[PDB]
Order: structure tokens, then sequence, then C-alpha cells
């Protein structure tokens, strides 16, 4: 996260880290046995780390990539991880829910992760970083990224640059009024002018998520 702030411990309880000998992606705990993340974060035998600001280690029993995921365009960039054992959440603030409807343009959301904090150079933080950002209109998103924005993507952030998610944040949450509306996916560099973050549009997948959970 570039241009964001230190979240604080126990402030984003649904944020997880995906680990393969190192932190490589984020994810969102949506119930005690399932994590939502990006399809381009798929690896076999992922270890999920939960409740760790800088603490639970739970292996994936399986990681299910969307059947229409396109690794070239990152269309349908969503994955469901089933945990081998149930996660034990700590603080009893309300947790996140799947959306019942899509979020409208202009909606304010919270984006979080342990990714790069610099626009140029390399600086991975030890503690979780947070960013508040609005969802941008579909037309502005398509103008920023001609030919690359599908109905399964939305842009969020700031056109003037300076505030964005970044490498190391993929798979992580975009939460708007308690609903998981986005997944950190891609962008052109980080926090660059007229290049906002691009996010998987979770509301388009709620039927698939519910069916995947039911059948596995």
């Amino acid at each position: 996260i570039v241009g964001g702030y230190t979240c604080g411990a126990n402030t984003v309880p649904y944020q997880v880290s995906l680990n393969s000998g190192y932190h490589f992606c984020g994810g969102s705990l949506i119930n005690s046995q399932w994590v939502v993340s990006a399809a381009h974060c798929y690896k076999s035998g992922i270890q999920v780390r939960l409740g760790c600001d800088n603490c639970q280690f739970i292996s994936a029993s399986k990681s299910i990539v969307h059947p229409s995921y396109n690794s070239n365009t990152l269309n349908n960039d969503i994955m469901l991880i089933k945990l081998k054992s149930a996660a034990s959440l700590n603080s009893r603030v309300a947790s996140i829910s799947l959306p019942t409807s899509c979020a409208s343009a202009g909606t304010q959301c919270l984006i979080s992760g342990w990714g790069n904090t610099k626009s140029s150079g390399t600086s991975y933080p030890d503690v979780l970083k947070c960013l508040k950002a609005p969802i941008l209109s579909d037309s502005s998103c398509k103008s920023a990224y001609p030919g690359q924005i599908t109905s399964n993507m939305f842009c969020a952030g700031y056109l003037e640059g300076g505030k964005d998610s970044c490498q190391g944040d993929a798979g992580g949450p975009v939460v708007c009024s308690g609903k998981l509306q986005g997944i950190v996916s891609w962008g052109s560099g980080c926090a660059q002018k007229n290049k906002p973050g691009v996010y998987t549009k979770v509301c388009n997948y709620v039927s698939w998520i519910k069916q995947t959970i039911a059948s596995n």
C-alpha cells in the first residue's frame, strides 16, 4: 500500500497473508474455513497466516481458481482457499460479508495489505497498511486502461496519484461498509498519475462462491 497508514493491530481481522516461505499475496477470511483471494496468487500448498499484524498458521486444503480465469488479461481474477482447519478470529467487531449487490461508483472503501509502500524502489513493511479510496466510474476506468477493463473489474483510488495498492497487496480486500466488494488485482505501476488500481468485482461472483463453499 502506497500513501496509506498503519492499520493498527486487531483493526482488520479478516486480512490474511498467503505464505510460500515468504509473504506473496493477501486474502480475506469470509468464514472460519474459507479465504477469498486472487487467482494469480494460486500456488499449491499455500500457508495462510491469520490474526498477524506484523497469530495463526493454517494450511490450505485446496485452492480453487475461477474456471474462467484468464492469466493474460487477469479477467476473473478470483480464487477460493479452503482451510484445512477452522480459523479462530479474536476481536468481536462485526466481520465482513459477501455483497448482496454491487457497490456504486463513488463508494468509499478500505484497502489493506503488506505490499510495497513506495512508488519507486522497494519497501515491504512488517505491519499491515491501510488505505481509504473511492470506487471510480466505469467510464474513467476504461479511459485509464483502454481495452483492458472488463465487466468483472473496477477501478478505485485517486487519479492524481500517490495513493494506491501495490505489489504484495494482490489478493487482499477492498471492503466497503462491511462488504467485500473487491480483490486487489493489478494496475500500471503503483500510485501513478491516471493509473488507478484495478480490482476484481466480487459482487459478480457471489453465486459461484456460495456454490463452491456448498459443494466442497
